[PDB]
């Protein structure tokens, strides 16, 4: 089954995902001198004052901090998208140095790690029937660099002992995520894909032009979980990151000049 290590990494996938080599696929380079301010672009609407967290999950490739969404209660509008677009989970992906983790780059320079909020567009339903639409998600990214700690973070990172290996789960009740985003909203925003397997081609990226920071010792313990499951040999969940994907017949569209 597909990982990220030598033999079922990113170079592997095609054989079981063959959209790997499709024309929409993530992440991407995001070259800031050839993406195209767009005055027409909205800003974005994020809506989290109701977001109802429920439960942390390793799931043997991140960890997912997942919300209620049955309901619209944590929502992203605006910007390139038409339509409610709900908050189902957030993860991030990460290096093992500090010089590597983020999956977009910004002029080939990678961050230490990325997050992803997961939204999928109310009009399909549920989310996996959203996931079978070109424009059935919305992931808002946002780059994390190493610095200072960033207080909304702490809680999560708290928590990460007791999720060490794949398949353990914890309550993860009134969190806001909310205290995860930078003070702007400006962003790129790309057609794009899931960038892990099945790799679906229905995501519009929003990408955060503004990092957030995070201590090492934040990010030190990312490091810590465990691909494997408990009673396994310790795989360390470092480097679950896929490299950047041929931009194709792709404009990246900037919101800010
Ligand atoms: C349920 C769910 O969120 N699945 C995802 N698969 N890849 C994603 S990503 N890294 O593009 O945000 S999200
Ligand atoms: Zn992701």
């Amino acid at each position: 089954h597909w990982g990220y290590g030598k033999h079922n990494g990113p170079e592997h996938w095609h054989k079981d995902f063959p959209i790997a080599k499709g024309e929409r696929q993530s992440p991407v380079d995001i070259d800031t001198h050839t993406a195209k301010y767009d005055p027409s672009l909205k800003p974005l609407s994020v809506s989290y004052d109701q977001a109802t967290s429920l439960r942390i999950l390793n799931n043997g490739h991140a960890f997912n901090v997942e919300f209620d969404d049955s309901q619209d209660k944590a929502v992203l509008k605006g910007g390139p998208l038409d339509g409610t677009y709900r908050l189902i989970q957030f993860h991030f992906h990460w290096g093992s140095l500090d010089g590597q983790g983020s999956e977009h780059t910004v002029d080939k320079k990678k961050y230490a790690a990325e997050l992803h909020l997961v939204h999928w567009n109310t009009k399909y339903g549920d989310f996996g029937k959203a996931v079978q639409q070109p424009d059935g998600l919305a992931v808002l990214g946002i780059f994390l660099k190493v610095g200072s700690a960033k207080p909304g973070l702490q809680k999560v990172v708290d928590v990460l002992d007791s999720i060490k290996t794949k398949g353990k789960s914890a309550d993860f009740t009134n969190f806001d995520p909310r205290g995860l985003l930078p003070e702007s909203l400006d962003y790129w925003t790309y057609p794009g894909s899931l960038t892990t397997p099945p790799l679906l081609e229905c995501v519009t990226w929003i990408v955060l032009k503004e990092p957030i920071s995070v201590s090492s010792e934040q990010v030190l313990k990312f490091r810590k979980l465990n691909f494997n499951g408990e009673g396994e040999p310790e795989e360390l969940m470092v480097d679950n990151w896929r490299p950047a994907q041929p931009l194709k017949n792709r404009q990246i569209k900037a919101s800010f000049k």
